[PDB]
């Protein structure tokens, strides 16, 4: 082996970084380490500008799309050179066999068990079609137990529409797939937990999963469209959107990417790669498995209710 795995990785990365004009300091300081994603994301950004200036993202931030590209590029780099860093899987993602578009009206959470119907009233809007993790079956809507996977939907039916969207999006891009149509590509890490030794935090332990309506996609005329990808959204006008583990309406971040854009980050990195290497290495995004490590970490604190009385008890 002419040069080590690490030296091989490094030579491929430097080739990329020179070809794409990355900042000199990013280049100088790049050492192929597991948290060094910024120089690779700059490769990706520069290629986007050069080759895909009009790319339209939907419920996705520019920065998150480009960072995910960086992560997927990091993964192919590490596979090319055969370098792995134990406990630092590079993509920060997983493949969830969701089963949320199999049965009509029916959702399943990360545990793989069906979600229970709840009422969720917000203030005043009455959602009669909420869904909770079965472990949260006795909590108020949108409160989570120590056994929760963290998943809740205020509107079950819109959630299912978003899962049908991603499934049809995948059918359109892989019409002949033998496998993977029922899998969701999902991130396991936002900025808050992108490093394995990050400071522990309370709340949800995985990027939040939320369906967003594409409210104008119905005001659209289906007959003019032949692109099956686009048709997935016309027929199912809602997107799965991933945000921070604990998005702010503890740490929190601006991570935001829709499921189709996330898939696109991977597909587009496969194109960047093919313009630079003759073969695409094997690159395995882990299959998601429920484990107790992903449990919501609630803090349930009693709060006193007001009593006009001076004294607690009559004697
Ligand atoms: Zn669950
Ligand atoms: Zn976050």
């Amino acid at each position: 082996p002419i040069v080590s795995a690490w030296e091989k990785g490094m030579e491929a990365a430097r080739a990329l970084m020179d070809k794409y004009h990355v900042d000199n300091d990013l280049k100088a300081n790049f050492k192929l380490l597991p948290d060094q994603v910024e120089a690779l994301a700059a490769v990706c950004k520069t290629w986007l500008n050069e080759e895909h200036r009009g790319l339209q993202l939907t419920f996705t931030s520019n920065k998150t799309f480009v960072t995910m590209m960086g992560r997927f590029l990091q993964a192919y780099l590490q596979s090319f050179a055969e370098v792995t860093y134990k406990h630092h899987e590079p993509t920060g993602c997983a493949l969830w066999l969701h089963r949320c578009a199999e049965i009509e009206g029916e959702l399943k959470c990360l545990h793989g068990s069906i979600m229970i119907n709840k009422e969720h009233v917000i203030e005043q809007i009455s959602n009669t079609d909420a869904r909770c993790c079965v472990h949260d079956a006795a909590c108020p809507a949108n409160q989570f137990s120590g056994k929760s996977c963290g998943m809740f939907f205020s509107e079950g039916a819109k959630a299912q529409v978003a899962f049908k969207q991603i499934k049809a999006f995948m059918q359109a891009l892989y019409p002949n797939a033998q496998t993977g149509h029922g899998h969701l590509l999902m991130p396991l890490r936002c900025e808050c937990n992108s490093k394995p030794g990050h400071a522990p935090f309370l709340g949800r332990q995985l990027p939040k999963l939320t369906p967003f309506a594409l409210s104008n996609a119905e005001d659209l005329d289906a007959d003019l469209i032949s692109d099956k990808s686009v048709l997935a959204s016309v027929h199912h006008p809602a997107l799965i959107v991933f945000q921070c583990c604990n998005p702010v309406y503890g740490p929190n971040c601006d991570f935001k990417i829709s499921a189709p854009d996330l898939l696109n980050a991977l597909v587009m990195v496969r194109s960047l790669w093919s313009e630079n290497f003759t073969e695409l290495p094997r690159m395995v995004v882990p299959e998601f498995k429920w484990s107790t490590k992903h449990q919501y970490r609630p803090v349930s604190l009693p709060v006193a209710h007001s009593d006009a009385r001076q004294n607690p008890f009559d004697f």
